[PDB]
C-alpha cells in the first residue's frame, strides 16, 4: 500500500514523541516492510523473564503464547531466570527458537532483575543476540508482538498512566533518591514490565539502574516503585528511540478495551 | 511541555512512515530536547553545495541565510564545490562555523554531484563531520533548519509530488536502467535537492548512485531525472530513517503557501 502523506496514520493518539521517536500503535507500521528489513540482518531477539517462587506456574501459558505471537519468523532465544529450574515446562518451540534456564540464587530481591540482567547482558547475551527484551511472566500474548518494537532503546507506556498529567505520575519524588524526578519534569510514565533495546543499550540501562539502586540502599532509601522508579529516571535522561503504546502492556480485567486500543497484544493474567 | 498521548501531534498529515521513520513537520518536535541531545555529542554537520558557472551568483544569499537559520548553535562546515573558487563571496560566519572551497574540474556533468560527494565523503568529510547534507545553491533559508533533520539517512519529499499517487511519480520506468522502479512500487518521490545522513550512510548512497549511473552510461541510457532517479531507487531499497516534509524544500512562486505547511524553511529563489 502507498503511504498517503495527507492522511494521518492515527487521528486519536500521538504517534511520535517530541524527540522524534515513534510511538508504536496498530496502523502506524507495515509489518511486511519491517519483517524484511530485520530478516535481512538475521536478527536475533533474546527474551528475558523471571519466574520466582509461585510465579513459575505462569511460564506454561507465557511460553505457549509467545510461540504463537512473539517475533514469529525471526530468531528468538528465551532466557528463563528461576529459582526452580526443574519446574520450567517443556514447551515445544518453532524452528530458530531456543530456551535456556538460568538459576537464581528483600532489597537484594528488589535489585535482582537489574543486577542479573546486567551481569547476563555482558556475558552470554552479548554474543548470542542483537536485541534483549525484558518482560514479566504473569502475562500472556494475545496478538502480534514483533520487530516493530526493536530499536536501540525502548520503554512501554504504563496502561494506568498514559492519559495522566505528569504531576500525577508516581515517580520517586524524594530528592534523597537516585530515582528522583522533580514535579515539573517527565515525558511519560514507563512500566517496568516491558523494556528493551540493543544488547549494548540494555547493558547500559541495567548497569545504571543497578548502580543507582545500590547507592539508594547505602543511603537507606528504597524508591517508591523499586526498579520501575529507576527505569523512569533513566529513560528521562536517556530518551528511548521507540515507545511502545499500551497495546503492548495491558490489564483487561482492570481497564477494559478502550477505543484507542485496536489490539490487545500482551496482557496481564487475571 | 508534557507530550499528550491522546492528542495527535498533527491531524492533517502523516508524521511517521510505514517503516517507523519520522516525517518531519512543524509540531512534531521539541527543538530544545533535540538541541540538547545533539550538543551533548558535539555534533558537527557538513553542508555540501555545488555552484557551477552562473550559479555562483546564488552563493551570497544562500550562505547569508544559512547563517541565520541552518544548525545555529551547532558546529557547521560548509563545503562549496565550484568551478570559480575566486568568485565565492566572503560571508562572515558565526562561531564554530567554517567554509572550505573545493574546485571542480554532459553525462560526466550529470554524474558529477554523486561522484564528487562520494570521493569527498571518503576523505576530508570522514574525519571532519558527523553528518553530511547535500543541498542545491539556488535556494534561501527562510526559517529554522536544524538538528531535527539529522539521522543515519534522510530524503526530502518533492514539493510537486507529496500529494500524488505512485503511478504519477516520475521514477525511471525503463527496465534497462539501474534506476528502474516498477509501476506498483515506491513509497514517496524524494527530491535530489536535499538529502543527507551520517557520513557513512552518505558514502554508501553516493557510491551506489555513482556506480549505478556509470553502468547506465556504459549501456547508453540516461535515467529520466538523472541522479534524482538513482536517489529514488536507492531510497526505495534502503529506506530512510527520517523523511523531511516539503517545509524543507519548497517553491513558493510555483506552489503558494498551502494549509499543510506551517513553515516554509528552505525555498527556491525565483
Ligand atoms: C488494584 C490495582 C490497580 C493498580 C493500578 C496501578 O498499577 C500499578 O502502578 C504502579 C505505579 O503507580 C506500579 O507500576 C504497579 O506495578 C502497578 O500495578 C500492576 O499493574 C497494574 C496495571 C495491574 O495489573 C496491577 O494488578 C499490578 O499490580
Ligand atoms: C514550470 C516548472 C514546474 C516543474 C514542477 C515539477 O518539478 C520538477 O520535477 C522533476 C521530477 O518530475 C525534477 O525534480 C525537477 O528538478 C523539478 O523542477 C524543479 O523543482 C520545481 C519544484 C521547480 O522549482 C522548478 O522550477 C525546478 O526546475
Amino acid at each position: 500500500p502507498q503511504p498517503k502523506v495527507l492522511t494521518p496514520s492515527r487521528k486519536d493518539v500521538l504517534v511520535v514523541t517530541p524527540w522524534l521517536a515513534p510511538i508504536v500503535w496498530e496502523g502506524t507500521f507495515n509489518i511486511d516492510i519491517l519483517n524484511e528489513q530485520f530478516r535481512l540482518q538475521n536478527t536475533t531477539i533474546g527474551l528475558t523473564v523471571f519466574a520466582i517462587k509461585k510465579y513459575v506456574a505462569f511460564l506454561k501459558l507465557f511460553l505457549e503464547t509467545a510461540e504463537k505471537h512473539f517475533m514469529v519468523g525471526h530468531r528468538v532465544h528465551y532466557y528463563v531466570f528461576t529459582d526452580q529450574p526443574a519446574a520450567v515446562p517443556r514447551v515445544t518451540l518453532g524452528t530458530g527458537r531456543q530456551l535456556s534456564v538460568l538459576e537464581v540464587g528483600w532489597q537484594d530481591v528488589s535489585m535482582r532483575r537489574m543486577e542479573m540482567i546486567s551481569d547476563f547482558s555482558e556475558r552470554r547475551f552479548l554474543s548470542e543476540v542483537d536485541y534483549l527484551v525484558s518482560v514479566d511472566v504473569d502475562m500472556e500474548f494475545r496478538d502480534h508482538v514483533g520487530v516493530e518494537i526493536l530499536t536501540p532503546l525502548f520503554g512501554t507506556l504504563h496502561p494506568s498512566f498514559y492519559g495522566s498529567s505528569r504531576e500525577a505520575f508516581t515517580y520517586e519524588r524524594r530528592p534523597q533518591s537516585q530515582a528522583y524526578i522533580p514535579k515539573d519534569e517527565g515525558d511519560f510514565y514507563y512500566m517496568g514490565a516491558f523494556f528493551g533495546g540493543s544488547v549494548q543499550e540494555v547493558q547500559r540501562l541495567t548497569r545504571a539502574c543497578h548502580q543507582a539502586m545500590m547507592v539508594d540502599q547505602a543511603n537507606g532509601i528504597e524508591a517508591v516503585w523499586h526498579d520501575e522508579s529507576h527505569l523512569n529516571k533513566y529513560l528521562l535522561r536517556h530518551k528511548p528511540t521507540k515507545v511502545l503504546s499500551p497495546e503492548y502492556l495491558w490489564d483487561q480485567q482492570l481497564l477494559g478495551w478502550p477505543a484507542v486500543l485496536r489490539k490487545l497484544r500482551f496482557t496481564a493474567v487475571p
